[PDB]
């Protein structure tokens, strides 16, 4: 049901224990904005699964051994070696992270006019290809925006609408499907193994080509492994490896599922893609043997990608973040179903049925968590979304959430139980929850330095 | 409040796995059931001991890099002194490799051939320094510290009426010095109250005799204290440690335990000569007092770690870890050592099983089925660790007979108790099955780390 | 005084060892004789560069066991802010992952298409960001930086008449900005005068013209300003390197260079505007603000190495150490740029291969035979690494066709230097043999990284 | 001649750089007694080659790989396989360091009134042998005795004497012969092969144990390699296994040439002995899997072990001290010749004689040499002899010597240009220097802390 922690500590990170009093003044401080908490100042960071991961003892030992040149270093060679028998493509080249990847993608695989269409999307995969000149379309399945319906493999792409695209667009306009595991905007939701072969054998039959956003591919192995027909006697390895044998190629953050601080890389098959995309590395990111990596971040990731693949690690991995969704649940506090590999998301708008968008009940839920229990969560709601530049109105998106995202083996059922009780606790008051306004608003990237007064 | 989460985050980890029964099997057999003779990778959850196993933290870590490590002068050595000295209040200190090295040097240096040394409960590495040179051990621990079921608190305390009784049958002048260990492993973990210190500090000081103390958990006994005792509960935990220590004349230490480190230990001391001969003995069997055994990294690793474990969420985590599962033990009927100790829970061998005498080795033998049943590596505590009577050469009997699942700090989570509870439940549903051990090779002191047996 | 010894002992080393000449050709060829596309396992001695390959101090390696991976608001970015804004004086900073990605921001931010950037000699990297966003680069270094064999003092120095005659010819708002890179690599690592510095802040002020600094090598800028601009032989390393960016509107940096990492880079600017700006484009190809595509670790590894950089007996050894390289190699009478910069020495490639066209590429040809001869990794800097004019496609053609004996901070010894010099002394015996390269494979930008050539 | 280094730096350590007037208060602070000088006040510290070498990449990253079990530790098996294989005996018991093996092997194999003979002494292993009632028998060649004499394998045992021993007194009598590689005392002089093996053979024809002690045993190994005809096609690994094949077991302190910083271990072919070790080992140091070393200190110990047998390492090493010997050497300035493995010996009494003994001429010199360079190095004088507490008269040793020792891998031949060119300097003008007095001096330790003044 829950699994013990398949690893023990070999070392803490200290944390400072400030009380709920002092956490009020700092949550005041940052003007009840939890982006502008500072790090030294939050006992459990659930800001984000992306490069807070922990590290093994022998990742660590791996950081010992970076060798730095700046041309042909050993470790570009292992992390090589790992990515191709791991993931099974001919070619890699490596990126400080995720986004450097999908701007060589973009560069390389884009004609202006053309169109990509995905699995929903990501904010920094979708600018990447709209930068380029693309048209994005969401051919997601349409289930996967129904954030209460609780169906498996809701990260699946519709075929019809991917059928439809080729039919009124033509093959030839089409760039490339960017199939994305898991689907991070309806809330870390997997993609089966069916719906890869079949995406594989449409865009196939057509001559277009099909780059994964890979970033949490191992959690959606997990999914495979779990609740597809047919997997049960799969290793993680042999999925994951299946799974890329349906694309011409891949982008990954190793941020993610790679168990790194830092690190990335583009994956692709075609040779004349391969030789393009090293002419291109150099001008952003660094040589195609480092691709702005430091030789130590590269063995680090190679090591952390193998330890990745373990049955236990994963497993349990997405059952703690079940747990946390689970009592969250059973105390009937509302989150978007099912829960995803990564993080839970809490609906904001149902918790704080009492405040209007225009109130931001996602933000002030966030504040509130801080100063609760010293858990520091991201609004995923009207704030994220931004201000429409041409009108000046809010964006007003249908999720209004709060993302409480799991870093890979750095918390424990412990601290998953001072974020649930604290958060059941504040839904049994959920009335007590006062309404934010703006005090500082930036005119971009408001989530990051905006700030807020209680209404 | 019961069960506090772990004040700290993981910063890295090392992976746990477990070798199927018949291997198990195999194993136990090839360490002549000697739990101390299994190998660390055959090895599921290891709670042999809380010595050395400890996780340091990132800011030991970053200490670790910065060893200055020169022969006299270094950096890592002014910080343990100046730490030390700060923490504890003593005058002078000597490190040394571990523990047993500091007893070596207190041993040679405070005690006549035919004196007597009188202490809350012998331990093993103590009382065969104090044997061997030339020492007679009395227990002066108060009874009830030897009934493992019997919930009391402050076990630890020294009994003033034994200790009295001594000093009028013997003479002060024939007592070499008072050990009072904080807290007491052997009897569970058990702590000594401030107000019990503050008697025995009285009642020695008037007759002239010395009292050292065996610091090695001196802040999981701080915690009791706080907790518990009257008029404390108010006081930072650091405050504790250094009122505890104002009572003595010096410590032993090994930091193996609450310095939370892998490796280190010291000696202090007020007196000035007597610090001018532990420097003349730490250089036989040590190294020199700049550095005593240890490299400059290490007591730099061990002067942070001190101060670590002063802070309060970390140690009242530390000890409710403990206590956790202990009362999960309980709950399940499970026999114990009350109250929980501070590092570790005891089963009761003697209860787990009734079925076997105690020249029997119920304790070594339950350890070994733990093992075979569960993957966990526990310690016999009991009558093969008492060692021999060395004037009968009977062994020595403890009432105490127990197998210690001892908690290295800051490595395991919750959930990992729950795999220990649940292992142990099942085994005891059927205790009448742990067969009687016998000797097939006995060492000839300090037995039990490496004794091997066989089925009766 | 002429060479002094390194002022830090090795805390750690790394095995160096060389594979045979025969395996060494095999090696060459299969890497079609460029010498960037040599794996490090087959380099004894890795001269290639300067950028990232610098051993850390054990205070940034305790640094990095300190690693706040926090996506906001880590004690490592606190860290490298404040550190920035009091070494550098400028009001804000973006983090990168290094340099180049620093370049991207500033160009996409500052330059408006058809607008110039005028500069003390082109980068390789630089220029190609100006001029994918639609500048024209126009070279604005004194006429004497060209000339290799020419020993004047602060080469890198704007040639002033040369901007006023940029101002009149094209009109200032015409003009995105100056460029104003410290030391130049190109030129030999050479450094700017102070007295420029001011100048050329001065002229560009009174037209509203805008002035960014690269940053990448400003430390070795500032030694050479210590020694040898009049009137600032007093001054700390550190107050020449806050007086040199007060004539600045802000900087790239890569951090690789002369803050003494592995990895690590950063945008700087006074503008609020600006600042704002920066920050939505990071997010775009970095990270956000708050770490710009590095590891908690990274950030607190550079601000800690910045810092250790402004040391004068490091940064004197570190040019020194160049020097005595170079002087090594000039004695024997090897042609070389002079005088000696910063962070290299460079061969002549037209004065050792007199017998070869500079259109047979004999620097890529010197670097290869260099390799083949003595397993010494060097670097190309001279046409190929040049590129092509990007309105009439033929080669850029540098008066400079220059191999770089690359020195990275803290790795090597003069023993080291003396096998290298007594390598390239033997290989010039033999100058008549290196023969002409031509492109078998060409890359459409920053050719030089991964180009393949073969023999005529 | 005089190699590159085999390696290039990885990582350094900082130091302070202070000049000469503020070295010289230092230097006053500390009493004109180098051991009271802080470590972060010198430059080069010279004090001591034990625990101060440099390690490497390969062992910082088995740093990370601690075992740190109490019992079985993965890193003592290491060690265990790494020892037998190179060292040859069967059985290994870890220490701390040396003098815990020492404490060990003398408790083992003395019984009270035997004698143990040996190659001239080391302090700890001498005293370890008394405390156990042995006494003490010199059999060292008497060429060692003249410090001036520069002729090879100046540690060699001669056998006369130790034949006269088994006559005299019995070969009952005997507990063992003490044969010490490098002889530290002698200045680091090696032991050749041919002399183990003869003491091996007449030994072993009278069931005479034979113990090494090992400390500088790779230092030595390349003495033969370099000098013993013969051993020229051997690989250092081949000599230093065929050294031990002499000896019924050893005591090594790895703090020298397994180049790390604390460590040691206690080695033995019989089965009967190994077995009273383990009952001993635990006593005063640990179990026989850990003898009072973290695990990755085992983990260290090991992988240096093997890095020392590398030729090129060991050369290179040699070489260093001797290119520091033969610069002062060709100045003029007086040194025990031949110049050993580790360290260069002034002879402060010739450097110095227009001072007495009583003068400490080699503890003046230790202080100007500080002073005018920012080197740290040792007195091996009338100091460190101490004093007859019978007669309180000073112990006054025929050696009057500074001790400038080299740790490995941590220093460079520029750093030996700054010692020697600084005593060269300080030669020019010898007579300048003035003699010292004591004005605090304990009763024991007297080198460790007492404090003098100028004359
Ligand atoms: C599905 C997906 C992501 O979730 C992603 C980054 N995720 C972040 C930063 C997060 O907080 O979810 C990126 C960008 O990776 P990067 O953050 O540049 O390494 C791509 N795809
Ligand atoms: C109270 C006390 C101890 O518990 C102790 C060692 N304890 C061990 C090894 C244990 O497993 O409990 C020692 C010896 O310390 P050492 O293991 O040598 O660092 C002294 N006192
Ligand atoms: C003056 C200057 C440089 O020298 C530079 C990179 N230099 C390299 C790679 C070199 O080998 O010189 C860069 C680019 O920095 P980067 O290599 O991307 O961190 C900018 N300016
Ligand atoms: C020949 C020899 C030595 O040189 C030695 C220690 N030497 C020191 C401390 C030195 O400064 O030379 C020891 C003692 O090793 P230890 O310092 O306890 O690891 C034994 N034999
Ligand atoms: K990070
Ligand atoms: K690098
Ligand atoms: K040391
Ligand atoms: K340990």
């Amino acid at each position: 049901n829950y699994p013990a922690e398949p690893f023990r500590i070999k070392s803490v990170e200290t944390v400072s224990m400030i009380p709920r009093d002092e956490r009020l003044k700092k949550m005041q401080e940052a003007g009840y904005n939890t982006f502008l908490l500072n790090s030294k100042d939050i006992y459990i960071d659930l800001l984000t699964d992306s490069g807070t991961n922990a590290m093994s003892d022998k990742q660590w030992a791996g950081m010992m051994m970076g060798d730095e040149a700046y041309a042909g270093s050993e470790n570009f060679y292992h992390l090589e070696r790992t990515v191709q028998e791991l993931f099974g493509f001919k070619h890699i080249v490596p990126t400080h992270q995720g986004r450097g990847a999908e701007n060589l993608l973009s560069q390389l695989a884009i004609k202006p006019g053309q169109y990509v269409a995905g699995n929903m999307y990501f904010t920094t995969t979708r600018y990447h290809q709209e930068k380029n000149g693309a048209v994005f379309v969401d051919i997601v399945r349409d289930e996967a925006h129904d954030a209460g319906l609780n169906i498996a493999f809701k990260g699946d792409i519709d075929l019809k609408k991917l059928q439809k695209l080729i039919d009124e667009k033509g093959a030839e306009n089409i760039a490339y499907i960017c199939l994305a595991v898991t689907v991070n905007l309806a809330g870390g939701q997997p993609v089966s193994m069916a719906n890869m072969r079949a995406v594989r054998e449409l865009t196939e039959a057509h001559g277009i080509k099909v780059f994964y956003d890979a970033t949490r591919c191992v959690e959606n192995a997990y999914f495979i492994k779990e609740q597809e027909q047919g997997f049960e006697n799969k290793s993680i390895a042999e999925i994951v490896h299946e799974m890329f044998s349906y694309a011409d190629g891949c982008t990954m953050s190793g941020k993610k599922d790679c168990l790194v601080n830092i690190g990335g890389f583009l994956c692709m098959n075609d040779d004349e893609m391969f030789s393009s995309a090293k002419e291109l590395v150099v001008v952003y990111e660094g040589m195609p043997s480092y691709g702005g990596l430091a030789g130590r971040d590269m063995e680090a990731m190679a090591i952390g990608l193998r330890e990745a693949m373990q049955y236990e690690y994963i497993e349990h991995r997405v059952k703690q973040v079940r747990y946390l969704g689970d009592k969250l649940k059973a105390a009937g506090v509302p989150i978007v179903e099912p829960v995803g590999g990564h993080a839970v998301f809490l609906d904001a708008r149902r918790f704080c049925e009492h405040l209007t968008q225009d109130e931001f009940p996602a933000q002030s839920l966030a504040a509130s968590i801080y100063v609760e229990t010293g858990v520091r969560s991201m609004e995923r709601g009207i704030i994220s979304a931004g201000r429409n530049n041409v009108t000046g109105e809010h964006h007003r998106p249908k999720l209004e959430t709060v993302r409480l995202t799991i870093p890979r083996r750095v918390y424990t059922y412990a601290h998953m139980d001072v974020v649930a009780d604290g958060i059941i606790k504040l839904y049994q008051h959920k009335e007590d929850i006062r309404g934010l306004k703006f005090i500082y608003e930036p005119k971009q990237l408001r989530f990051f330095t905006a700030r807020f007064d209680y209404i």
